[PDB]
């Protein structure tokens, strides 16, 4: 059976502040002795497009108010790096977890922990989509929400902020460093996303998780190889799929080949009409090949 | 934008341990001096039918082994309660959160923590269905993995221990008094729960939903009355529906009754043929209205 899930959030709820410039409020992330937050939270309050240059220019160190828990940290000074701020605080985090700082590919599945005044209130899984952006499920104030995933180690890396809700209700973050992904503009705009790819990858990892519930109706007999499929994908709507040698786990486990679930993807690619798969009446590509691995067998 | 989320772990995290009789593990729950825990625990190994009230006059103490993060504790004294123990340790959890116990009914929505070993693994939403079961994702090991609530307060309500997986998938737990969910005995059996019926508070909550994002080629502008709508409810797989009162933030932010939208799940029963709502091609039993009212407004 495949839920998606998210990994427990205790360790990165208190690494989460309420970041506060003048009347504006969202949430940064506390490690160390430096709280990250985005940049929006220095954005005067206007209708025209937002300078941040000059915002950062005028801005007064006494103006920012950050908190965890209702109690202040002392700030001691101001860095924008691309989208965000680094506010260093006279107080390290004694909760900062083994981290680092990871960037996300389209295609990478991690954890939200959805904040407000820098509290969480919510923690789920999501995808990062062909056009960068996710998901989620934000109202007003979740700027700054953060997103992670847990190694095996335990080591945290932190990979996501939340930034912006575009038009169509996708939602737009950027890395620890600043980078907005897919280099949205991180303010008000009428900004339109390309569309989406379906994540190759993700659905051959999720016909892998139906064969392994004796759910094969649609296997198909013939095989497509990388190159035909990759051709086909460019074509469809669909991402190249990167490699065979990673499914050889359920490859060896069904026994089908990754180039079976190719040409089944070509078969299914209309609809089941009117069958499902694991409840699916299309193909289904929110899970990763780690998460079905994790999933069936805690590997 | 509707996203199934669990609610903060960390609370409950800092109350799961691993606990261990001979060589059978599974999860618990540290509140206070007390580690509430499936029974399986004390399980013989065997196939027959297990007598744990041979099993619990039998018990020595010092086969338990109790840990926290892989910090032992100590066993004072232990008692049986319908499906779970209650092992009372040397220590109290200095984290224990202000809690309760609550016993769900179905239709609650709550949280699981899946756990391994004492650690947890993932967390996700469910709601308990009305044969009593959730669909989870476990695999080995998940025994005593807990569900949750908190309270607008912040008082958790633990409300289920993870007891079994049925023959069809479905998973069964315990309240934390014992009582198993459904009155599914908690050993291996040929048991068999009732049949799904659709949650249809949700359902008109995810059709609010859909209208509150434009989503409306659907609406029906007939009425049908709450009691006709059970009527017919009880000869289509739907529950019925508790009250329409509940939904006036959204009936006055749609212009939509509830009785219309009770007319729509009559006209939408069967299907959308083939359009989608929300990106769903059948009606959506996953969100509750306080589910739906929270992602969209913060209330």
């Amino acid at each position: 059976g495949l839920k998606k899930m998210a990994q427990p959030s205790g360790c990165v709820e208190r690494c989460v502040v309420r970041v506060c410039y003048g009347s504006t409020v969202l949430n940064g992330v506390w490690l160390g002795d430096t709280v990250t937050c985005p940049r929006h939270v220095i954005a005067p309050s206007t209708t025209v497009l937002i300078d941040y240059d000059h915002a950062y220019s005028t801005m007064r160190l006494h103006n920012f108010s950050v908190s965890h828990n209702g109690v202040f940290l002392g700030v001691v000074g101001v860095t924008m790096h691309g989208s965000v701020l680094r506010i260093k605080v006279s107080q390290s985090n004694v909760h900062t977890p083994k981290h680092v700082f990871k960037t996300l590919k389209p295609g990478d599945s991690f954890n939200i922990l959805a904040c407000y005044e820098g509290i969480a209130s919510g923690v789920f899984g999501v995808n990062l989509r062909t056009n960068f952006t996710i998901k989620g499920s934000f109202i007003n104030g979740a700027c700054g929400s953060p997103g992670y995933n847990v190694r095996n180690d335990g080591t945290v890396e932190f990979c996501y902020l939340h930034q912006i809700e575009l038009g169509s209700g996708a939602h737009v973050g950027s890395d620890f460093t600043g980078s907005v992904y897919g280099n949205f503009d991180d303010q008000p705009s009428l900004q339109v996303e390309s569309a989406n790819l379906m994540l190759s990858d993700n659905v051959v990892a999720f016909l892998y998780a139906a064969l392994l519930n004796g759910c094969r109706w649609w296997l198909c007999s013939t095989r497509v190889n990388v190159d035909g499929f990759n051709e086909w994908a460019m074509a469809n709507g669909y991402t190249s799929v990167s490699s065979v040698e990673c499914y050889s786990i359920l490859a060896a486990k069904t026994g089908v080949s990754v180039e079976q679930l190719l040409a089944s993807i070509q078969h299914l690619h209309e609809g089941f009409g009117g069958k499902n798969i694991l409840g699916y009446s299309s193909l289904c590509d929110e899970f990763t090949l780690a998460e079905v691995v994790k999933q069936m067998y805690g590997v």
